[PDB]
């Protein structure tokens, strides 16, 4: 009701999704920057021989190189999904969603949400890993044998334009709730609730970047714009899971079905 | 020039031109679909028959080659309509040539559903109307054309947008500074920037108590991408599973590459 109570309760949300998203993501943009800069510093992993040695210098939790890369990147993104579903809990609406809703919006949602916080960790010379202490470089990515080498680079394709747009923590938080609130998911139950969450969201990150980035002409349809793209990326990387399978034990295969 | 004044002479200019470009217009297909002469309705074989008579060999190949012919026409019009945006004969002629090849399609696709049901699709020229079932069951590859754009029509319709809204979506579409191989990308953003400030202006004043609009159209453009992805899939199919499927050269320049 009250005059500029509207905008209050905007900014409120946007503040509760920032503070949400700390807790749940250790690496923010902001940490992530700074190591970028490159002054401490991250082993750097330049080639096959480096990777050798990163492995002795960083203990991985997780035969051919371009296979244990790979493998690697598979552990870091069951990991990704479990700090993304906590995320999810903390946006206004969720947990009250049929069960199977919430499971849905999930199962669809974390890729784009994976490849979008991927390119705050990214220059456009390769990527912050293993919780910032190493950095590969996109040359050494983009050597691997074949099918391998073309896994990576349409992520770092997707992250040097999507910098660009000089988006921070504050305004990432909000952006990757109206990701996984989306209406158009296969298989939802209940369409119109999820679209009234994501109205409000919408309606807070526009305001957010109208305050953050007042001089950024319509950044607020620019990044609705990259959202599109993000569906591109993904398909794109499940059409090369799928070459894997059939081209290139059983409890590992579980944990990893995705 | 981002003005209100000059937002909206641009909005006026574009309905103006939108108007001239296209004869059949949403408010006519509605007025049509809606009793005001009715449309012959073509359900099943003998209508088929009947309405070719009173509006190749092989049916699911002749409605293929008929809908070939009006996409020509669907592209003669949106060129017409392509010249008259602001700034766009004044970019580089490649340039031009480019944002045409990759925007007409979604355009092609925003405007189909203007002429469309949940029950079917206005043809030739509103005197026909083509259910949505009989077209879903013509034989492989063919039941499969039209049932995704149906899906999107009813979503995109219950936008409510109109023809004043439409003219100016139309023109953000075609401005798109993404499209593979621009030579000089930023003359087109920022046509597309004072596009958007226009679409912007016009939806608030147009639909104001329809929340969010403005993003939830632009997210339409996540349905219509996809929508042309599984067209051109399709075509690829249509290659493999057809003999001789005679292709006018203006299909054949926009397909080269696509």
């Amino acid at each position: 009701g009250p005059l500029g109570s509207e905008s209050a309760d905007l900014r409120a949300l946007a503040k509760h999704l920032y503070d949400s998203y700390i807790k749940s993501f250790p690496l923010t943009k902001a940490k992530a920057r700074a190591i970028l800069t490159g002054k401490k510093s991250p082993f750097v992993i330049y080639d096959m021989n480096s990777l050798m040695m990163g492995e002795d210098k960083i203990k991985f939790k997780h035969k051919e190189v371009a296979i244990r890369i790979f493998q690697g990147c598979q552990f870091r993104s069951v990991e990704a999904v479990q700090e993304i579903t906590e995320y999810a809990k903390s946006i206004p609406g969720f947990v009250n969603l049929d069960l199977n809703d919430q499971v849905t919006l999930l199962k669809y949602g974390v890729h784009e949400i994976i490849y979008t916080m991927l390119a705050s960790l990214m220059n456009k010379d390769g990527v912050l890993i293993s919780e910032g202490q190493g950095f590969m470089t996109r040359e050494f990515l983009k050597s691997l044998r074949k099918p391998f080498g073309d896994f990576m680079e349409p992520k770092f394709e997707f992250a040097v334009k999507f910098n660009a747009l000089e988006l921070d923590d504050s305004d990432l938080a909000i952006f990757i709730a109206v990701i996984i609130l989306s209406g158009d998911r296969p298989g939802l139950l209940n369409v119109k609730p999820i679209e009234d969450i994501q109205d409000n969201l919408l309606q807070a990150l526009e305001l957010q970047l109208k305050l953050n980035h007042p001089e950024s002409s319509q950044l607020f349809a620019k990044l609705l714009q990259k959202m599109t793209d993000l569906r591109q990326i993904v398909t794109e990387h499940v059409q090369l899971l799928q070459v894997i399978k059939k081209t290139e034990h059983p409890l590992l295969q579980e944990i990893y079905k995705d």
